[PDB]
């Protein structure tokens, strides 16, 4: 049984390629951490130490009430423990497959939060990492939390951008808004925006640009989505395209874009 300090290593919470995400436990008040174990032999195999290397000091700058903290990390000879913030309340694609869809302000709060986290991203991020929505998760407070803890992985009980699917050289920032544009719909509407059980024809969905809107949304919050979905991405919104919305301003607390 590892232990870190207080904190006592014990459920499995996520396991991705690289390495597992077990949560500690402070053994006197309870305060709970997520640590990321990534071992030297597997990472060194899959040839990405120096990627994650420079991922871990880019994080460690990182200040964010929407990205996951690092506390702190530990380097033995044969492990790298990487001491995160700890997220109670799982993930936001999972909430909306339980729970149905968000309540419409509810739906505005959270994806307020999210693009918030995406614009520091794309101001201190130094190498791209592609926008995840399993990567989006949700606290005790019910926030929306950024964090690389592969739950979607662990098993219990739209896909990529246009530019994405048809395998040429694409602009990040620009894939992360497409991305943006998908879970604004996920809030709103409970299912993905393409969606096919054929699959051949999911990707003509993605490259044709033609979505449903349901009746209960307003034209307003309908154009920033027609807007952020847009195939080319020439015509696609920006962060600041989205923050000039009229939709999007209502009840924008001043912090999250300082």
């Amino acid at each position: 049984r590892v232990k870190i300090g207080h904190y006592v290593l014990g459920d499995t919470l996520g396991v991705g390629t690289f390495g597992k995400v077990k949560i500690g436990e402070h053994q006197l008040t309870g305060h709970k951490v997520a640590v990321k174990i990534l071992n030297r032999q597997k990472i060194r195999s899959l040839d990405v130490v120096g990627k994650i290397k420079r991922e871990i000091q880019n994080l460690k700058l990182f200040r964010h009430p929407h990205i996951i903290k690092l506390y702190q990390v530990i380097s033995t000879p044969t492990d790298f423990f990487m001491v995160m913030e700890y997220v109670s309340g799982g993930e936001l694609f999972d909430y909306i497959c339980k729970h149905g869809r968000v309540e419409e302000m509810e739906a505005r709060r959270l994806f307020q939060q999210i693009l918030s986290a995406v614009d520091y991203c794309h101001r201190h991020m130094v190498v791209h990492r592609d926008l995840k929505p399993e990567n989006v998760l949700l606290d005790a407070h019910m926030n929306a939390k950024i964090a690389d803890f592969g739950l979607s992985n662990m098993m219990s009980d739209n896909y990529a951008a246009p530019e994405v699917i048809s395998g040429r050289l694409y602009a990040g920032p620009e894939v992360d808004i497409w991305s943006c544009g998908v879970i604004l719909y996920a809030l709103l509407c409970g299912t993905l925006p393409f969606d096919d059980e054929h699959v051949p024809t999911l990707f003509k969905k993605i490259r044709g640009g033609v979505f449903y809107i349901p009746e209960y949304l307003n034209r307003s919050v309908a154009t920033l989505l027609m807007h952020m979905l847009q195939v080319d991405p020439l015509k696609r919104a920006t962060i600041k395209d989205i923050r000039e919305h009229e939709w999007f301003k209502q009840d924008l607390p001043s912090y999250l874009f300082p």
